[PDB]
RNA sequence: GAACGCCCCGCCGGCGGAUGCCUCGGCCCGGGCGGCGACGAAGAGCGCGGCGGAGCGCGAGACGCGGUGCGGACCCGCCCGCCCCGAGAAGCACCGACCCUCGAACGCAGCGCGCCCGGCGCCGCCGCCUCGGCGCCC
């Protein structure tokens, strides 16, 4: 699809992935948790989620997400450690930093995460069997993911 | 407080397939025509292309063969082939043939078997061959 970020007087690095086989709600929260970070920080932070040293806070899709001790100062008490969404976002981040560090020779020490947009895509459609002869749906909820890197926001 | 939610002050993305325009199709009326079959029909099965599934077509001569006319440069891919005052690609019309199994379906059965060395089903009409009767007579 097309890009949702339209700025025209910044030097940016961009990458996207269309139709990602990962939960939409999990992946939205992972991208919103790294917004505004410098790209050194977000790369460490994402490796810590993999190792259960930090959490992803959940501000939008949280009914049934458990409260945990690792989320004390964030604004909420709820979070999780989505391992498959962190695998996707890390690889999309590296393309955008490569795209920027190669089009204009800017270091990772002045790059920041300044935009994101997650959108709902069209899923795989299977079926499950219910009692008394009935059939029901069993679908996936995939996503489109985009991520922009550039200079410190102000 | 922030956030969630809600409204839109506006700028962009998704999901979905409405609206508009388009149409080798339907529907209605009128005119023709009225042309199947034991010389094996209608229908069914199986098989047939250099690379070939479906549908059209064809029948072991199988994605076609011949004859008379016409036509005159191509043959959707990859190849082949044709090319010329006739040498002949596409296309068209009539005519002659080929025409596996089942089916009115015809040696019996439906996939297996015979009688006889041509062959070998039922009904009816007309003839003919060979015959029966303590029918009527001689
Ligand atoms: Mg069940
Ligand atoms: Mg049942
Ligand atoms: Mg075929
Ligand atoms: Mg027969």
């Amino acid at each position: 699809v097309k890009y949702a970020f339209k700025s025209d007087n910044l030097l940016v690095g961009k990458s996207r992935r269309d139709g990602v086989k990962a939960s939409f709600k999990n992946t939205y929260s992972t991208c919103r948790a790294i917004k505004g970070m410098g790209v050194k920080r977000a790369f460490a932070y994402l490796d810590n989620v993999l190792n259960h040293k930090e959490i992803v806070p959940f501000f939008k899709f949280y009914k049934g997400v458990g409260r945990h001790s690792q989320a004390r100062g964030s604004g909420t008490d709820k979070g999780r450690w989505p391992e498959k969404s962190v695998v996707v976002v890390k690889d999309i981040l590296k393309q955008a930093v490569s795209n920027a560090k190669h089009a204009h020779k800017k270091e990772e020490d002045e790059l920041y995460v300044i935009s994101y947009c997650v959108n709902r895509a069209r899923g795989r459609r299977r079926r499950t069997f219910r009692a008394h002869g009935r059939i029901s749906k069993y679908e996936s909820q995939p996503c489109h993911v985009e991520l922009i890197v550039g200079p410190k926001p102000l």
